[PDB]
């Protein structure tokens, strides 16, 4: 990895107002990328754009809205496009707000989780592809342990996250033979410093929490190296245990 | 602790997507074991032709309810107006899927959405709808999935996302139910290539593997939900069974189980 890599670079970061998303903003701004950030929360985004500008961003812009809204999602990429001079890398990071609870019958939240953490990711990917094909760019899709392994209390979430792996890991095999030179990186994250995670695991989880500023960069690094996947967790056993190598082989044979 | 056709006799079993392929056979076997059976699917007389064949084999009770699992309400209600037909629900077999051909993904969000709605959401909806009854029956949910549901495949991106989703949701729920001492089993079935008409033709001149027999497949699925297993693996390759099990996942789930 060379940060010279992101020198003149055009990067969208969704879910960019707080947490791991913001920090990418800032890393991307330090590396003097161009950045367009998004979330629902307008007044927060003003604050990160201007922080990005301070930090050395080649340029920085926000566009606020909600990714339950597919036409906003599709419209978001075209404008993001036009603000910078095209697009080099698209980092899908946002998620519908969630917390730990047993699942009872909340079917609105299963649906919302599916639409916002999954479907919006497809809608943004479809819209963003022309520009990415022109730069041989990159999709970075942020997932989690619970999108690789099953965990109780995060059923909906987990379902949207498995979906992310399924859909994109499949798109990527398609791209490969389609001479579609857009890379696709799946980030698998354990617990991270962020305010909203720390508050959500409120004594429910006794798992060491990883620095958010560092995870942020790991995500960029990975996507910039066109890596199929990024694992990022504090525990040692997890990083070892989380990899599925028989998936890799099994895929070759079936290939 | 062996499998006995005897096991499924009192049992009120819903089968979905039963008007053809695996689903049909599943309802044949069930009836041969003398269970009450309700089946759904969109198309109506194909279902009549199944309810009817289902007595010739020796059910206990056979009905059907036509509707598209595209509509959450139908799903809510179908279950309701079906436990009402059998007295309770004892087993829920979920296996309907929205027609998917096999093409590279371009811009068909429509197909993606329909795929999530029909292939995943409806199963959740029906689970919710079926639960009061199952919690009581000590029932057995059984979700039919696929290799594409555990492993990546080109051509089936939207389909794959919906199968991968069934695993991440139903495995969590399994975990919650386990801690809630909710005594409902959840069986995830990973199926390889099966010689259904849909598959046969969907995959003609493209996926070059053996085609596990449909009628054998469906029994394996039942034996599975019958025995309260966490998963069943039915494919026609030795490689497959041998590689597809993921012991790291089970350990990772253990470690974290504390
Ligand atoms: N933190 C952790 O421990 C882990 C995080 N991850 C992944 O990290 C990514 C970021 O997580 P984290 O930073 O902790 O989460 P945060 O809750 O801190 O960040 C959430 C971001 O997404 C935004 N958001 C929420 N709803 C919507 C919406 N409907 N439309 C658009 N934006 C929305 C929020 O902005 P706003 O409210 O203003 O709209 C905010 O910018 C997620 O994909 C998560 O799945 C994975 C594993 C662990
Ligand atoms: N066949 C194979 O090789 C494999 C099968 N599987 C899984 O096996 C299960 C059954 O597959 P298979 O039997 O081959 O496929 P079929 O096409 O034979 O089965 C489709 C069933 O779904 C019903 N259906 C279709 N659309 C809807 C709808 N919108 N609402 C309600 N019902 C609908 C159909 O009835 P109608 O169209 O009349 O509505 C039919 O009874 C699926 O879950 C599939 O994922 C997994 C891997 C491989
Ligand atoms: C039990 C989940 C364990 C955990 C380390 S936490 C996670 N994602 C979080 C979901 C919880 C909602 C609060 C913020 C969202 C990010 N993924 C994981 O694998
Ligand atoms: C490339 C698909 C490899 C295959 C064995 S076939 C599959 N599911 C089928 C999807 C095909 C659409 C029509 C029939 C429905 C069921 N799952 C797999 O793993």
């Amino acid at each position: 990895f060379r940060p010279e890599m992101l020198q003149g670079k055009k990067v969208i970061v969704t879910g960019a107002s707080k947490g791991i998303g913001r920090e990418m903003a800032y890393h991307l701004a330090k590396m003097g990328a161009h950045v367009v950030v998004t979330a629902r929360s307008k007044e927060t985004l003003q604050k990160v754009v201007s922080h990005c500008l301070e930090l050395g961003a080649a340029s920085a812009h926000y566009i606020a809205g909600t990714m339950e809204d597919m036409t906003f999602a599709e419209q978001f990429v075209a404008q993001a496009g036009k603000l910078m001079g095209g697009l080099d890398m698209l980092i899908l990071n946002h998620i519908t707000n969630t917390s730990l609870n047993l699942f009872h019958d909340d079917i609105h939240h299963v649906r919302k989780s599916m639409e916002v953490n999954f479907l919006s990711y497809v809608v943004l990917t479809v819209a963003a592809l022309p520009m990415l094909k022109q730069s041989n760019g990159s999709i970075v899709v942020v997932s989690s342990l619970a999108g690789k392994v099953a965990y109780p209390m995060v059923a909906a979430y987990s379902a949207s996250k498995f979906a992310l792996d399924g859909f994109f890991s499949s798109i990527r095999k398609e791209y490969s033979v389609s001479r579609v030179n857009v890379s696709i990186t799946l980030c698998v994250l354990g617990l991270i410093d962020t305010e909203t995670a720390m508050k959500a695991v409120s004594g429910i989880v006794h798992m060491q929490a990883a620095p958010k500023e560092e995870c942020a960069l790991e995500i960029i690094k990975g996507g910039a190296l066109r890596q199929e996947e990024v694992y990022y967790d504090s525990s040692l056993w997890t990083t070892l245990l989380i990899r599925n190598p028989s998936r890799k082989i099994l895929e070759f044979l079936y290939s």
